[PDB]
């Protein structure tokens, strides 16, 4: 049905195909060239990173980095209420993910590894160089006690130094936003290869999912969920000694050059017969938008 193509925020209305309708001449809204609706087609595009090569420091740090961050999100879900179980049904509150990376299912371990690799490759394609400050930041295992019953079976508690001691700059928040953008785009392209397409209501048999939407249009709940996850990811990436310097805020306004067709402006004028050659005249112009 055609009602399934409505964008989430907008409401379905039946409006004139052309701009101008019947109204008062002084209330008539004169419109200029409208902007092109390129956003209508949600074509995700991740930043290309296959050509990029990982620097030596990150390629020998990542493996224990990858396992440590894996244990970090398994605690995040444990705090959220995740429970280990023999069965594979997450909705039934049973999953074998609590085990270590080696004991982890090979396909899950592979996922965690390309996502570590793609997070680092996105970090390095972001224009943000990262380097380790000192080895003491990794040598220190300053640890706060947490209840054993509330913790998992494994004695090694992945809970690192409390995150309040680390700080997140506006540039850090900016790169977290772009990293979340790239992760969303990659996931969307994955479902597109799977054959999934956008819909107003989720249909597993029809491969319809409302989340196949541009990130700015995405729901605030998944926005904040993925944003916080990548937030602890980046914060641990700093607390582990590796300091990173964001590119400075570069503001290059596009000035809305892109527009429908090649029209730059539209000119409105009275009829030539009303030309005034003498006298003193006055008329008003109202600016709806600056
Ligand atoms: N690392 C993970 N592996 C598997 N499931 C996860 C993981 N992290 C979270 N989940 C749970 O499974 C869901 C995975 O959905 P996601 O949008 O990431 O893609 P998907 O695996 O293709 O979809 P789904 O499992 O929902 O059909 C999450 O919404 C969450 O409930």
């Amino acid at each position: 049905p055609c009602y399934e193509a409505v964008l989430p925020k907008e409401k379905l209305k039946v409006e004139h195909s052309r701009e101008y309708k019947q109204e008062r001449t002084y209330t008539r809204d004169l419109l200029g060239p409208t902007v092109s609706l390129t956003q209508a087609a949600f074509t995700p595009i991740p930043v290309d990173t296959s050509q990029i090569v990982l620097p030596p420091h990150l390629e020998r740090i990542r493996e224990k980095l990858a396992e440590n961050i894996h244990e970090l999100w398994v605690m995040n879900k444990i705090e959220l209420g995740w429970q280990y179980g023999p069965v594979r049904d997450d909705n039934k509150r049973q999953h074998p993910c609590l085990v270590e990376f080696s004991k982890l299912p090979e396909q899950e371990r592979n996922y965690n590894l390309q996502m570590s690799l793609e997070t680092l490759k996105t970090l390095l394609a972001l224009g943000c160089h990262v380097g380790i400050s000192d080895e003491h930041a990794e040598d220190k295992v300053k640890k706060m006690k947490l209840p054993k019953n509330y913790q998992l079976t494994s004695g090694y508690k992945p809970a690192p130094m409390d995150l309040s001691f680390i700080k997140l700059t506006p540039s850090q928040e900016a790169m977290v936003d772009k990293l979340a953008e790239n992760a969303h785009n990659v996931w969307a392209r994955d479902r597109i290869r799977q054959g999934w397409t956008y819909g107003i209501q989720q249909d597993v048999k029809n491969r319809r999912n409302p989340r196949l939407v541009p990130y700015t249009l995405l729901d605030d709940r998944t926005k904040k969920s993925n944003k916080d996850s990548l937030r602890e990811a980046v914060r641990t990436l700093l607390g582990y000694g590796y300091n990173l310097e964001a590119p400075d805020q570069d503001h290059a306004a596009r000035a809305e050059v892109c527009s429908g067709t090649g029209e730059r402006f539209r000119i409105f004028r009275a009829e030539k017969t009303y030309a005034v050659k003498a006298g003193r005249w006055y008329f008003e112009f109202e600016t709806v938008t600056a």
